[PDB]
């Protein structure tokens, strides 16, 4: 309508200037004799979520304009849809809340409450806005999201729809948010509660491995449930392998990290095995994305050199840019592991992680941007008809 | 359209949060051993202009919705109109520039330029955005405004249209902006130009009197030109009297102020004469506004107790609220003069002036809100047909 567009404008404006204020306050008012990592490590989750919602708004716009309809694919209702302006405004609202909480963490405005209650309040509100039992604030769509989250987190007990698969895949890309939330739990359980601001931050007690692999587990058991429902082995078990490689990569990385902390002689072999398993996982997921989840590299593409037989997005350069971006964004782990194992600053692993997490969300953006199109065109996953 | 509404939202959001930041920086970072008056006295002009443009946007909305059409009255073009969202976004843009300049005056961001260049740059841009000789930034409407300003400031040489009269009246209400601009000229001509930040601020050399009465002069000579064009004495010379009273009030206030500064014995008589002349001016303009410029208090109003015979604005309470607001806003000078002449803080006259100038702009808001309606209904001024 019109009021929705005006609210998109209001929230986007407040957000851009809050970001300017936040950058300025971070460059200037950053004495911070204490360590600042227990703050950005807790706010990385909110940041990844807000960036993901912005990019999902852009995805919905691209779908609706290019021609690929997501009202039938997603099993939504042909009317009472959710345009992209709605996603933009709700992401902007969560961004306003994120920036306000972060500013309250920078300047301590109120002198009676400690500065550790602002992340707690921000995430408590982000949860209450989603479990809101009233008849307001996107009642229908938000409760559809709740039904979807309940049917995807209890995966091997329900029939696989396209929304289930799609949200399981999104959660498989946003693993840093789950790591963030479990880290916030661990911290607020294991930190002094007097005036300011370790066991976790490391893979010591294995909770990091479980939390990082739980979306891979979701998608793995989901595709196994689909293979039990139907009877076909090509796009089900070859798909389960892609998420078994994530299991193995996380396990070996955890063992290597704990052995490097303990300094045992079993560190180099586990490091090499982590290297080779992330290599096979990245090659696997790259081939899969370029072959099935996108349908590219078709056998009879005609004048289109490396594409399908037909296309929806007008500029053919978009697809080549997407191929390059998906082979660069994925495989960016090499820079990470090299710069962390070539004698850099002590606190640099988290620098690289925070730098490359929004880049991973961008990769998931592009992947959606093309997967919904391929699903509308070729019906890759046998979800309908 | 839609992009215009989104830009209204963007600018309104940036503006509200810039206002919050500005209020906070004014309450907290206000050491300011020096006097702060040469800053708010220079920014009051921009503030009154931005508030006036917001309220003119609201006026255009009220006109277009209530039914009173301003496309024929204002001699504009029935197509290529200017909706209220355009006024809102351009006022928001000037507000963004105002808030940015004021913040740059609070925090000195750049260390090489003195803090007196920001008001100069703000108003230089406000003038360049209006004299812009390109084919962009509201080319047609802005050059219509230039033609109107040139035909109204050279009043006694052109035929009086409704736009001429209306802008002369608006300028007759926004006299504080002209006082502000002449004061900025005087200051930047009579202030040290080394690192920071009197003859004016007072009515000493009479420039304040001339500047404060020049819109009254505009409207007076304009109604005299109209009386020469037509031949009718009721709504022309009785109208010229209303702006002759402003001449007399300003003259007597200037004489009283200069004699109080010089402490002569002629101060009390001039103060009493200023009192009585502002009394007669306020009663005159109140009776005129309630009788002719609004058409209220009709002789045959029917069931409507104190109104016209017909009305356009639905809630009848709006009109009574407007009568009360126009008899309160006008006549607010009594509080000013009493609190300034009953032994209050030295710097309090400018406090009261800055407090009551936006209130005067609000009075002009309501006056327009009803005058355009009465003009569409009864054709009070013989402007058409």
């Amino acid at each position: 309508p019109a009021w929705t567009t005006f609210r998109v404008g209001l929230f986007c404006g407040i957000f851009i200037v809050l970001n300017i204020t936040l950058v300025l306050a971070a460059v200037f008012k950053l004495e911070t004799d204490r360590s600042i990592w227990p703050l950005i490590r807790i706010y990385r989750g909110g940041f990844l979520l807000i960036e993901f919602l912005f990019l999902l708004g852009i995805n919905t716009y691209g779908w609706r304009q290019a021609g690929v309809n997501h009202v039938l694919i997603f099993e939504l209702n042909p009317r009472s849809n959710l345009s992209h302006q709605h996603l933009f405004e709700i992401a902007g609202f969560l961004g306003i809340l994120w920036c306000l909480s972060l500013l309250a963490c920078f300047f301590a405005p109120i002198s009676v409450i400690p500065t550790y209650v602002y992340p707690l309040a921000l995430y408590g509100f982000m949860v209450f806005f989603l479990i809101n039992p009233t008849k307001t604030f996107y009642y229908k769509s938000r409760f559809w999201l709740l039904k979807l989250l309940f049917r995807v987190f209890t995966a091997p007990f329900h029939k696989v729809g396209f929304a289930d698969f799609w949200l399981a895949d999104q959660l498989n890309s946003l693993s840093v948010i789950l790591m963030d939330l479990e880290y916030m739990i661990c911290f607020y359980s294991l930190e002094l509660k007097w005036d300011e601001s370790g066991i976790c931050h490391k893979y010591t007690y294995g909770v990091r491995a479980i939390v990082q692999c739980i979306p891979a587990w979701l998608r793995f058991i989901q595709c196994l449930r689909r293979y039990r429902d139907t009877k076909r082995a090509f796009p089900h078990l070859v798909n389960a392998g892609k998420y078994s490689t994530t299991f193995f990569m996380v396990t070996f990385a955890a063992l290597y990290s704990t052995h490097k902390e303990r300094g045992h002689s079993d560190t180099m072999v586990f490091f090499y095995l982590w290297i080779v398993f992330y290599i096979i996982s990245s090659c696997y997921t790259l081939i899969w994305d370029l072959k099935m989840d996108w349908g590219l590299f078709d056998k009879n593409a005609g004048e289109n050199t490396f594409l399908r037989e037909e296309i929806v997005y007008p500029q053919k350069a978009y697809y080549y840019c997407a191929i390059i971006e998906d082979v660069i964004l994925l495989f960016a782990w090499t820079i990470q592991i090299s710069i962390t194992s070539t004698t850099l600053l002590p606190h640099s692993g988290d620098i690289i992680a925070t730098v490359f997490a929004p880049l991973e969300v961008f990769r998931r953006f592009v992947w959606n941007f093309f997967r919904l199109e391929n699903e509308h065109l070729n019906n890759c996953g046998e979800f309908r008809a």
